């Protein structure tokens, strides 16, 4: 555990841009994600009214509302000064979106570029659309991700197709997509040392995530005797991570447990993840207590730099 100096308060901002992004940010607010500022950005003013974000930005046109990523790109570039003033002061900025639409696809690279011009550690957390969303959205998402990769420090890409065996509604599918974008953000933020709780220093996260490039995520959860090892096993074998950990230059491990979380099982899960990663990889890990979990252990692995 490191706090240098122990009074340093890191400023973290989570931007949701477009429909999927604004929805994921609201899910983080509902789940009570702490220590971060929430920002919602959309071109559609009506789609911003239910957002509970701290700051809401309508980057659409005057006297009009509202598919095309170029429109999304132009809307964000035309509101560059407005986006800049809401990101000013951040040590770290997350850019989150559901790739495939107009606003998120086109707008997220502009948000990422503004965050980096302010020297923030800039992390993209996006989803690839579900197959049922169709070919055009999948095509637009792929061009959108290629654009965003060039404007962020690290880009976590989560395929929505690897989330959904029983039939789930479109509503349940989109609820699961919000939940996975929250896991991507919370995995990192919950570990960052705060003046009231010493854990992983912001400099350590920055050393792994800064200019790392592409990143993959794995999630796992277990109960019982070997709950920590079994959760870690599930995360390193997760369909979203597609077992590439051996290629990563850096690995971030987040262990979340109940009030009875012991140091021994934390270390067991830590060495299991370390054994799967490359010998020359930088491994940073943190553990946090969420009293609501009970006899459950949740593991999040982020493999960055390939
Ligand atoms: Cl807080
Ligand atoms: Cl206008
Ligand atoms: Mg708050
Ligand atoms: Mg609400
Ligand atoms: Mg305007
Ligand atoms: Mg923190």
């Amino acid at each position: 555990g490191v706090a240098a100096p122990q009074n340093y308060l890191a400023v973290i901002k989570v931007v949701g841009i477009g429909g999927g992004g604004v929805n994921a940010v609201n899910r983080m607010i509902e789940e009570g994600l702490k220590g971060v500022e929430f920002i919602a950005i959309n071109t559609d003013a009506q789609a911003l009214l239910m957002s509970d974000a701290d700051v809401k930005l309508d980057v659409g046109r005057e006297l009009t509302r509202g598919a095309n990523p170029d429109v999304g790109r132009k809307a964000a570039e035309d509101h560059r000064e407005e986006i800049e003033e809401v990101l000013k002061g951040a040590d770290m900025v997350f850019v989150t979106a559901g790739e495939g639409g107009g606003t998120g696809t086109g707008g997220a690279p502009v948000v990422a570029n503004i965050a980096r011009s302010l020297g923030a550690l800039t992390i993209g957390v996006v989803t690839r659309p579900f197959s049922f969303e169709g070919k055009r959205r999948a095509t637009q998402a792929e061009a959108g991700i290629a654009m965003l990769r060039e404007e962020v420090d690290t880009l976590i890409v989560i395929p929505n197709d690897r989330l959904l065996d029983r039939q789930v509604s479109v509503l349940d599918a989109f609820k699961a997509a919000d939940q996975v974008l929250l896991s991507g953000v919370q995995g990192i933020t919950d570990l960052i040392t705060t003046p009231g709780l010493i854990n992983l220093d912001f400099a350590d996260v920055k050393s792994v995530m800064s200019g790392a490039g592409s990143a993959l995520m794995g999630i796992g959860s277990a109960r019982g005797d070997d709950r920590a090892v079994a959760a870690a096993e599930m995360a390193i074998s997760s369909p979203l991570l597609e077992a590439s950990i051996d290629g990563a230059h850096g690995v971030l491990l987040s262990i979340q447990g109940g009030s009875d979380l012991g140091l021994f099982e934390i270390n067991e899960a830590a060495q299991l993840v370390a054994n799967s990663a490359a010998a020359e990889a930088n491994i940073i890990f943190g553990a946090v207590i969420d009293d609501a979990l009970g006899d459950e252990v949740r593991v999040t692995v982020i493999a960055a730099g390939f």
